[PDB]
């Protein structure tokens, strides 16, 4: 039922990558609030990982709603190797858990020739600033996760810092 962290790391390794959210004065706009990175030791087939905004209590109040995107991809500069962008699951603050499932295919793929040139990146979509892996092979899955939102008015605040929790369904 619950156990989080009990006995030594996991097979698998998680990276919890955060942002925080900023009012815009204008009418309503949408952010990035942050993304996720799965460490494959070696091929997968399939994971199963449930994502549930903890902290949108804490930032709800100054908010008229909010609505965070799970997105599972890579972007990079070699388009030979042809790679996909795709929504797996959208998390709201009337519904702050969701199930999200990795494939094998977004799992990236290791070429022992290197085919589509050397030295070469791999980024989050949208964000190639947001290296994750250079001149390195190594399988991992991104999450990435953009949130929906606009600030009620009336009501001055700072910037809210996004937390998430992430809890293992299934492995394998």
């Amino acid at each position: 039922a619950t156990g989080t962290a009990q006995a030594v790391s996991e097979p698998i390794d998680v990276e919890s990558h955060l942002g925080s959210i900023t009012p815009a004065a204008g009418a309503q706009g949408s952010d990035d609030i942050g993304y996720a990175i799965v460490w494959i030791k070696d091929q997968v087939n399939d994971v199963k990982l449930k994502v549930t905004l903890a902290n949108a209590e804490q930032l709800k109040p100054y908010f008229k709603y909010l609505q965070i995107q799970i997105t599972s991809g890579y972007e990079t500069n070699s388009t030979a190797l042809g790679n996909f962008s795709e929504t797996k699951a959208v998390i709201s603050l009337d519904n702050p858990s969701a199930v999200i499932v990795l494939d094998k295919e977004d799992i990236a793929v290791l070429y022992p020739d290197k085919t589509g040139y050397t030295n070469t990146s791999i980024w989050v979509p949208g964000e190639p600033d947001k290296i994750i892996v250079y001149n390195e092979t190594k399988p991992v899955a991104i999450l990435n996760f953009k949130a929906f939102y606009e600030a009620k008015e009336g009501m001055l605040f700072d910037s809210l810092p996004v937390i998430f929790n992430f809890q293992v369904l299934q492995v394998g």
